[PDB]
């Protein structure tokens, strides 16, 4: 904290640098805290019918919290051009956050208009745990972010958490997190607050697509010195009898060549089609789902483990959940249309994943003989098999930039599944209060708890930044890149800015690989 | 050694100290040690007659070992419980062993009674491998540790060993291995021995329970910016017509929210119940178990991969080898009944491994069309996708502490199923022998190997001291934790105590994790 | 957090048992403008899982030392004006506080009443109001019976900026004994 | 421990001085040790019938103690007349207690007469709590204390404790202690044992009789 009431308690830093190795991101938005839920807890339920894997207990604080999950919150369009044309590969070294210029104001509803008047004395209370003591509600992917857009204000979102349940019913384990037993800051109008944050290593993310599939390893112009069986039977005569032959794979056959590794592991999609007319009469939607089953519960996969999606030359396929899917500017919570998402597309991992639609391969069933002729069949999912490579998938933009890893006895491979970056110690979450203030209290005492607050909101200004390390690509490649380019053609809007009435909006996703390697 | 022959050897230290961070404990047992098979090694194979999975080859040599590879031997029911209550995780630091006060007996059988006295300058030889030149027979749960009550007295067990076999016939690369030939130390009356140990570094166990299941890992306040397909198809008419609507996730659906994580792998159980009138009548022991094949021949899998055992609200059930099954005081070897034995209850897992008695989840099988509608099928064994967590099982009280890693190119995620630490270099074993000696040769000299000894057995003291490091808890949790409690209800006997007729006895497994962490 | 209304309209009162009363219920004192904090009560200092190392873990405990303060004091002023009230800051009013310490004033504290800190820490909290008794005969007051105004001590008179503290030292007591006897 | 088999592990100091101030008291006796439970511990309870006050709950150790409670342990009857006639009061300052020259046998009870010959390799161990981690039983007033003439030989008594209990069961605070649990010291023939102790203050007792009512 600091002098105050007329005394600013910081300034807008709010900018963007390039040092040709790391890159160091600014921004600042306004924002707005309501009270919830009158400041109190409260248990909430599911409700009395529902299906059985739709069943949850938790509670709901009077607290809120701020998130950037996401890169558009610290990437403008242009500065994410940066990056991906010109990069290999970035990870998030360090960041630093703060608050500022806090004020709070109460509100009189007295007759049919509000007024609306500062209150010098209130304060605002703010904490950041660190421990990892609390439920981890990032990186759900819930809204509430930062807006993309520097001049938008918005809405602390309420913070609240689920634990173990029966039914409808608690369980004798279930925790319930008093956020008022933490040590907090409580800050007045002239005060502010401050920390810093160091990321633990990461890999880089690839933002590199490969240049050769996993089939074509090698030269067509020498053959191999391994044979492989060609031909099982020879014409003897007008019957033929059995005669093994063998073979050796030179570049008219290249499938029965022998290879040191394997596509990665699978687990299977269903199919639909961007042409409504292709797809099937009926709801499939739950029955045909992909799902694992936890505790007596099913619940969807809706990411999956990383696929490519359509195949080749087929546009028109997507896997069912297997992808993510954005909305476009000002779409409707439920059963919205086709036109209205904006549906994201991987086919860059074709060299090395499987399609996410189709089985990873055929499998010999049955041992053969004489009499009993040979069989096989189609293998719908693969775990890990030594000696074989993958991709991970893109984290695009306005995507999440990072996960907690669970705390457990294994994982393998820590790698989250919508995207990013997985950390043991994310950075931690910051929750905000307004601190309550009685009104007029009854001459004699009571002993009862106060019903009877004034009723007040506070606002203020936010500041992040971030830290990144970029890895340089060094190539050989005669031809040119691919790049990500706008369209030159005149339109009635440009992309990614605002319209006549003010409203900014993204026209399409952007992935983050572009730029080519060799496998 | 030292002098002897009216000095005692060695003192009892045999006592447990707490020092807030780390755990000493030692105990102490008195044993006897036979002669085995008349001082001469023999091979050993299965009977004639037998199942092509039944046979084995090996052999059986006069050497004998201590073990304790079980906690029961350094705890005590009450040492148990600041383990338990009050930590996160424990790991085995360091250790150390002792023999002293060695006495060697000689029996005389002559008439109807024996008589039974001194040898003096008898020997016994003793020694540690230390460079795991041996077959490993600890961590297999055999009996023969030291008692759990420290005023039992137990015998020593033979030792003995298996190779490669073909049917019951051995094969040429089976090994013999002499332990004559090792270099050891011969322990006269008053000589003792002594040698310490270090453990490698080893993850703690988790003795914590989620209080977060998988499934719910975020606030039901906030709803997700990610669309799944919600609505296949439209009532366009009396006839529905196919229309793709998405949808966001909020707290009214939850099953089709999206995730970064998915649960642990499964090889599938089957189920039977503990009430006896509930399961079919047939024998399904072999023919419905699940097994692994390796060269020709099946093998149950007894512990199998770690999963949750009897799903929500269902106690009846366990899986049929899922689970530990440990005898009450006193149980026959074979075909004991059902309130005989002591059965594990693993239901501490649901949050993260998968039921063992259900399958995975389910997978798409066929690519849908207009006129082929979609089909999906149980996938029931999983390895390991990237991106999946699990938990390992409780060691429990009376089960083993540690098991040996075999030499291998590779292996994944060391630890051993039963239960406890895997460790590539795990205490060596400890061989003890008492030393031959010959009766009253012939006056003429004959070169043929003496079939003729005294007959004697020798006893004395053994230590062990174990170095134990502790994972304190800190967690703001609001409200109390589950602990163990012994009942406080009247009884005939006390539990974990002697009876009146001197027998002690451990009423029920014990397993460490109580206390409740956060995923 | 705490709220502290004025009681009395600023002014002493006797206060005595009613007319018609039983020999036994009658009783004479004082009623001050004057209220006062106290936490007597375990559940003010801990919570229910803290309260769990204590008893599970450990035989005896004891009060060593302890500590106290106020702050972020502000006073509101409120107008009854028509059939709504108004609440709005006074920046200049002051709020009054003393500890006597020297064991001068009837001593309240372990009567077990009400008014402790909330043993929830989201609550808020009403400051009760002090008063006092002293000799009676009847409801009638005898001559040895004392007065005692509050406005007689030194007391440090505290604005909205201005904030308050003080510490204090247990003198030494025996453990309390958690443990339960294994024979009779 | 020391040396041993052919050399003794300690003398016979016993005996009583008085210095004029305080006094110095030594004796010394012969035990025998039997084992009891034949080595194992056993729960004991009351009988089924019996009185509701009769009912009791236990365990019984094979293990035993050596006990000197009572004064004519230290006091032969002419010395206890020093103290009493001319002394207004006395109290006990300070002990020391050892054990010596320690000899195991075994029997054979072989045909209708038995014998009996030196074990020398067999060992007998020994410990004092001193933390009063135990059930207290001295103090009771029970039976087993060193003779009062230091000619005689004595028994070494057995040791055993109660705990809580309803009627004839046991309720759940009811504790069992393993003597074998603690550290304890292993003697074998040559081996003796020693420790010391020191009173707490406490007031003299009061041998005077009053002259005044």
């Amino acid at each position: 904290g600091a002098d105050g009431v007329g005394n600013s308690s910081g300034n807008w830093h709010c900018d963007s640098t390039w040092m040709g190795d790391r890159v160091i991101t600014t921004s600042t938005r306004t924002w707005a805290l309501p009270t919830y839920n009158n400041h109190l807890y409260k248990q909430i339920s599911s409700q009395s019918g529902a299906s059985n894997d739709n069943h949850y207990f938790g509670y709901s604080t009077p607290w809120g919290y701020f998130d950037f999950n996401r890169f558009h919150c610290h990437f403008s369009p242009r500065d994410w051009q940066r990056l991906i044309n010109n990069n290999w590969g970035f990870r998030p070294k360090r960041l630093n956050f703060k608050l500022f210029n806090i004020q709070v104001k109460e509100v009189t509803q007295n007759d049919g208009t509000t007024t609306i008047a500062n209150n010098l004395t209130s304060t605002v209370q703010v904490f950041t745990d660190s421990e990892y003591q609390l439920p981890y509600v990032l990186g759900s992917a819930h809204q509430g972010c930062l807006p993309p857009f520097p001049a938008d204000v918005f809405m602390v979102p309420q913070y609240g958490y689920l634990t173990l349940n029966n039914g409808s019913q608690a369980v004798g384990r279930s925790s319930f997190y008093c956020l008022e037993y933490f040590p907090s800051q409580m800050l007045r109008t002239g005060n502010n607050f401050t920390f810093s944050y160091t990321f633990e290593d990461v890999p880089f993310h690839s933002s590199y697509a490969h240049s050769q599939s996993l089939d074509r390893l090698m030269n067509p112009l020498i053959d191999q010195y391994l044979y492989y069986l060609s031909r099982t039977n020879t014409p003897s005569g007008t019957t033929t009898q059995s005669r093994l032959q063998f073979s050796q794979a030179g570049a008219s056959d290249i499938r029965d060549q022998s290879r040191n590794w394997l596509p990665g592991p699978c687990y299977r999609q269903q199919r639909v089609s961007k042409t409504s007319a292709d797809n099937n009469n009926s709801e499939y939607s739950w029955t045909g789902a992909t799902k694992y089953h936890l505790n007596g519960r099913d619940s969807l996969v809706n990411p999956g483990p990383a696929m490519a999606s359509h195949k080749d030359d087929e546009e028109k396929f997507f896997p069912q959940s297997g992808v993510l899917i954005f909305g476009k500017q000002g779409s409707e919570k439920t059963n919205v249309d086709i036109e209205k998402v904006m549906i994201t597309d991987e086919e860059e991992i074709r060299t090395t994943n499987p399609v996410a639609t189709e089985q990873y391969g055929s499998v010999s069933t049955n041992l053969q003989r004489g009499n009993r002729q040979a069989a096989t069949a189609d293998v719908n999912t693969q775990g890990v098999l030594p000696g074989m490579v993958w991709q991970d998938r893109d984290v695009y933009l306005q995507g999440p930039i990072w996960a907690k890893i669970p705390h457990t006895d294994g994982h393998f491979h820590p790698s989250p599944l919508m995207g990013g970056f997985g950390l043991k110690h994310p950075p931690p979450q910051i929750l905000i209060k307004n601190t309550p203030v009685p009104a007029n209290p009854s001459t004699t005492f009571s002993a009862a708890k106060f019903a009877s607050f004034i009723t007040q909101y506070s606002t203020g200004q936010v500041s992040v930044e971030i830290e990144w390390e970029l890895q340089k690509e060094n190539s050989k490649r005669w031809n040119p890149e691919i790049q990500y380019t706008s369209n030159y053609n005149k339109s009635v809007n440009v992309d990614f800015t605002v319209d006549t009435n003010g409203v900014y909006s993204e026209p399409r996703p952007i992935g983050t690989r572009y730029l080519t390697r060799n496998l």
